[PDB]
């Protein structure tokens, strides 16, 4: 269709207008005094929310060029969401502040490529400096503290997460399930988690976690690409009869076969979800086998001349529960016998002795850790169904934050970390004056989150910013009580991982828009 | 003609909009970093100015209700200008701050009369307090200091003003004239100043001072009202022949006769200006006579059966110079002989002995002081015509500030004095909640001048206001260097009188607008 | 009338667009390859010109705000023009370049007052540095050279100007008149020049020089202000009878009397021109007397009780010729006898011995030099009336440039001097970053004149600018021949005084525009 094409400044003003509608809608919800945003729904009451990502999803604009700007900067929240699971609003605030000053510098005649280089240099140094401020979260006391804080001061949840991490290691797999009664339970089951997510968003049966959850499912382990539905028919009907759901772990599920699984789990017919097998090449087969051993299944590979047509319910593996994210599959309580599994471990453990290369060694150690480690299962107890679904959600969130904390530690919240970082970089310089302006654009942007939190309180950003900057270390502003003090002592912490992601994705998308010269869109027609 | 009529809120929003355009245009010029305002002129290059009064005179708005709010608030500046001859921009900023928050309170349902009452109570107490803060300017050291500081640190100008005040008293008449050569000259001549201005603005031959200036003019002293030009004709033509200008001092110059004088000095035909005779009733005649004795003229009064037709050049008085303002006439160097004047002084001095009432005594003492006081003439020396017109202007301005200082003392400049006054009134309460709101409106408005000074620097008004409020006394912000310090030691002082006037005029017009319910104007038609 | 009022950015974009129309019209005519501009006239053929001033005078714009920006910047050309008499196009190109980048720096958020401070600092340093580069023009060889070059390589004209300067000194008075025949004549007559111009442009009888020229006039020397025509009547009629013109040298000629002289020399009735008397105060009377002595006239002062009514043709002085500019009066060949004049000289020369102050000494030496120095008269010979008016024009222009060269010397033309000065200032810094951007603005603008000369040639500005920047000293681009070389050896010189004026008036009006926050004009109605 015929296009509308815009260049330079014409395009920049449209982009900036769109980013501003998006960011301005989102940013009112930042921090403890965030304001509500009302989102219209086609039936019944509108949604009232303080959640950045809910607002951003609804933003689409009529002017097509403004719309492109909103959708580009929206990619900042979702990327920060996917990498750290928090900080999408902080990321949008940082993005609008960089884009705004960046595009003003461009309109003033400064070189967009230098501006970007300066932003990137500041970001690179800011991130090193964030790591140097990060306070580690390594012992179970620290873990329990963070978990307590993330669970709205519920010391129970903190103890639980610390206990789970103590059983499987802070890098171990932990899930949470509904409790059976009043008290919390923590057990370790045979299980495993690997880095593959669902092959279509449609398999998601729980939009609240954006996840796929299956109970007592059969697991098809196919060592090949599935293109034809034909191959599946006999196994699918056999599973239909036992009344259980099916997890397909294949080398891949492509077009035709996937499209059918999507349409057929959509009409309730059979509950099937498909993920890619972990790894690639040689180690892929070995790993498929690890899963087989764990779930008591049998790898159906074309190398031994086995067909999917000639596969019964006995070939399929089984587990009590499987959960799959955008990019994770976790298999909880596999049927595989302790004999077979422990025997498999001993095999791999010997491969480690015969390994003639570090690379092969690490790859093997990873397999053993997954196979011998199992999965911690937190079962959340409560008095009623309602209190339970609620406590479960708190445990899930608290776990998520604590995990982030364990990885890269914690830094002062309320946007003080980025403010301290920016002041350590006052002397940072680049190769020329435009790069220097770029550096300053990014240092200035780093105050935006603190300023917006203050603004949402009804206080003066410039006064609070200036006061915070005039102290040091963990001194900042507690926006819930409206007092200054030590952020760590007050329990206002951000996982370093979230702060670092929000900054990095903000600067990344911003540097793409600051170096955009031309925009192409359909004619409004 | 048909009227448009608005009430309540509809009226309030129009008034506020009008005030805002006027105040916004004027306030950019405030203080050392005031910005330029460009004023269009129908011929040649526009006027570029940093002077509030120049801006304010040009403002007139299309919408007739908005225009009414601009013109009501302009009354602030012009009355502060008439009373204290400085501070009109400060006055305009205080007025906008009061009006803005007062009208918001009204829109919120608070009682306008209580708001006004609260504002008024605050202003009353603020003015007592500004007198307590005020530092006297009474001795000739102080007067030289203030003069020096108002002359851009020119100690020469400070010495001259102190010398002139030492000759004629700090309440005596002082003028400045062009020097004859390189050095300054101070002499005392016979002369007098009285509280009557021109009878039409059209006599103004020097729009730069808004004044009327006449050189070696004849002075007609007529003890009656002049309605007919007929009477004047014979005296007017006799004056026309001598080639000198004429000052008419009559009991009044009404309609017909005035209209003619206006038209005839307009076409350059004869240079004539008219003022009312000073005082009223009995003392008016005796005062007319004092002027006569001073200028060597003869009172033409109808009580002795004298006509204006039978008056020659010999009857008229004379002086080297007369200057007339909106509400002052000053006669410089009258021809009257020292014998006659000194003899008249002695007469009045005896009347003071015979006086049987305080009131008659004081009135008589006033006359003697004027007749015996003379007029100090400062002649400004310089190397070139350009340097002299410049140094003359500095002396004029310094003289004007010093006079104000001598009446009411001096306080910290840079808006600090009103901030110190506000903070002392934090506990001030009225009869009810609305009145308390009124008080707060006024105390908040008292910050506005410091804030606007700061904003014109390009700095952050809330940060500086916060810092200055955290200090005390004379601590404040020097907007020329951008440093904090002691306002007095840094030489940044305002005459108390100008601070007081700005505030009282601002509050006065703001209270009228806040209690306005209805506006009537012509239909745009 | 009702006003339109604009603020900030809305004002800045209007200003800028009006400056661009004006400067774009003017700048095409810069340099040896300047292009033609066609100016409509209401009757007959349009005017075709390469003269910037001519273009500027016609520029008026419909949008009242853009018109204000044109009229402001036109003040640059006319102030350069009054101070130096050349360089107005250069000055307009410098202003456009400073305003353009200065308003873009404001739009980007930079503090206008700091921007202006930076520009002023660069200009102040640039001017010092121009002085350091200036090659003197002090001996008569250099004077002849510069004369020759300013006269389109006419060595004749150069010799003449050098001979005239040799007779009366390089600071002496020199005029040019029509020759009587074929050869040039140079003689020295009794005469004098003083710093007072005409009191109205209407006395101009020669619009080609914008000058007033009077032949064998009477000279009224009145030591007082003339307000009334009455006083003049008897002297005016006495002059009317002798059939000669009259020059009025009074303390001033104000409103009424001036308006009449304007109207009466306008209808051909009597040829009268009026100028202020030189100096002020005491030395004014002494100086009035010097003129009297020179012209054989008699001072009519009111201090000795003399009237203008009682003045005959015998009281008036006389001279063969007088010429009056916007700000100069020159009296050529006064009738005064050598006895009286030489005797007056001896008097003053004694005052110099008795002088007890340097100031009084210099003032006296100035009077002797004027009275004893006379006036060099260049009479231009030619073969026909046409060739003579033409040669006379060349001599006038050459003289004017040579005089400018003698005061402050000469620098490389072609915009090279400013480019050399800009590169010496690369390290110049101010108090903050916005001041530094200011400095850069001004250094970038200093390339504009060379780049616009180049652009007028149809060559590439950046290539030429870069090549000139890469050499040094007087290396530049000869835009007549399109070759690089040594600008001084090629004879492409600018008087330092014109380059300095152009740059200072440009920066001065540009700094006012940059710090303009608000504009007020009549509603288009
Ligand atoms: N008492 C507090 N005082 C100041 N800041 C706080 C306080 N409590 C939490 N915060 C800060 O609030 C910010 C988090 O606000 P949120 O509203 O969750 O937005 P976000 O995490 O940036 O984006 P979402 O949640 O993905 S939408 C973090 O910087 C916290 O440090
Ligand atoms: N260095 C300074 N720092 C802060 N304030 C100053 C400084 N110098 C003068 N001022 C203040 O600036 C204010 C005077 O500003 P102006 O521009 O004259 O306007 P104004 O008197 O209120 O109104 P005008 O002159 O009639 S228009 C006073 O409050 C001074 O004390
Ligand atoms: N051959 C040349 N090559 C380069 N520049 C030259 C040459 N001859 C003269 N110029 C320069 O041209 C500039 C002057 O051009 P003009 O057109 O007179 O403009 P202006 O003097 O800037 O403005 P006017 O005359 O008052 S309109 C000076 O910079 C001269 O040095
Ligand atoms: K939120
Ligand atoms: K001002
Ligand atoms: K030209
Ligand atoms: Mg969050
Ligand atoms: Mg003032
Ligand atoms: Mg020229």
């Amino acid at each position: 269709a015929a296009k509308d094409v815009k260049f330079g400044n014409d395009a920049g003003v449209k982009m900036l207008r769109g980013v501003n509608v998006l960011a301005d809608a989102v940013k009112v919800t930042l921090g403890p005094k965030g304001r509500n945003v009302v989102l219209d729904k086609s039936f019944g009451a509108p949604t009232i929310t303080k959640d950045g990502v809910s607002v951003a999803r609804e933003i689409e604009l009529e002017d097509k060029f403004e719309n492109m700007g909103a959708q580009m900067v929206k990619e900042v929240a979702s990327k920060a969401n996917d990498a750290a699971g928090d900080g999408t609003t902080t990321a949008t605030v940082l993005a609008q502040a960089i884009i705004t000053e960046g595009l003003k510098a461009v309109a003033a005649g400064m070189n967009p490529m230098d501006l970007k280089r300066g932003i990137d240099k500041a970001v690179t140094v800011a991130v090193e400096e964030l790591k140097a401020l990060s306070v580690p979260c390594s012992d179970s006391k620290a873990i329990a503290q963070v978990g307590t804080i993330s669970a709205n001061s519920d010391e129970t949840v903190g103890k639980l997460i610390a206990e789970a991490m103590d059983k499987v290691g802070k890098e171990g797999v932990i899930t949470v399930e509904d409790g059976t009664g009043l008290q919390d339970e923590l057990d370790v089951v045979e299980g495993m988690q690997f880095d593959r997510g669902y092959l279509s968003p449609y398999f998601i049966n729980k939009p609240e976690t954006g996840a796929v959850e299956l109970e007592s499912p059969f697991i098809l382990l196919a060592d090949k690409k599935i293109s034809n539905i034909r191959e599946m028919l006999p196994v699918l009907e056999a599973v239909a009869k036992a009344g259980k759901p099916l997890l397909i772990i294949a080398e891949d599920v492509e077009g035709e076969a996937l499209a059918t699984l999507v349409v057929n789990t959509m009409r309730g017919i059979v509950k099937v979800a498909a993920v890619k097998a972990p790894g690639f090449g040689d180690r892929r087969k070995a790993m498929l086998q690890d899963i087989a051993t764990l779930t008591g299944g049998t790898v159906i590979s074309e190398e031994i001349g086995m067909e999917l047509e000639k596969a019964t319910l006995e070939d399929l593996g089984q587990a009590k529960r499987v959960v799959i994210n955008k990019d994770t599959t976790t298999i909880i309580d596999g049927v595989g016998e302790e004999a077979a599994i422990q025997g498999r471990v001993a095999q791999i453990r010997q491969q480690i002795e015969e390994a003639t290369s570090d690379y092969d060694r690490e790859k093997l150690q990873e397999r053993v850790a997954k196979l011998a480690g199992g999965v911690a299962v937190i079962k959340v107890g409560a008095a009623t169904e309602v209190e339970m679904k609620e406590k479960k959600a708190r445990v899930e969130d608290a776990l998520h934050a604590t995990r982030a904390a364990v990885e890269e530690g914690v830094v002062a919240g309320g946007g003080v970390a980025l403010i301290r970082v920016a002041s350590k970089l006052a002397d940072l310089r680049g190769q020329n004056e435009d790069q220097n302006v770029g550096i300053k654009v990014a240092l200035r942007a780093m105050e935006a989150p603190l300023r917006q939190i203050v603004l949402n309180c009804g206080e003066e950003p410039s006064v609070v910013a200036n006061t915070v900057k005039g102290g040091d270390g963990n001194y900042g502003y507690n926006a819930a009580t409206e007092e200054y003090g030590n952020m760590i002592d007050m329990g206002i912490l951000d996982p370093t991982k979230v702060t670092r992601s929000a900054l990095q994705y903000a600067a990344s998308v911003a540097g793409l828009m600051i170096t955009t010269e031309c925009m192409v869109t359909d004619l409004p027609k």
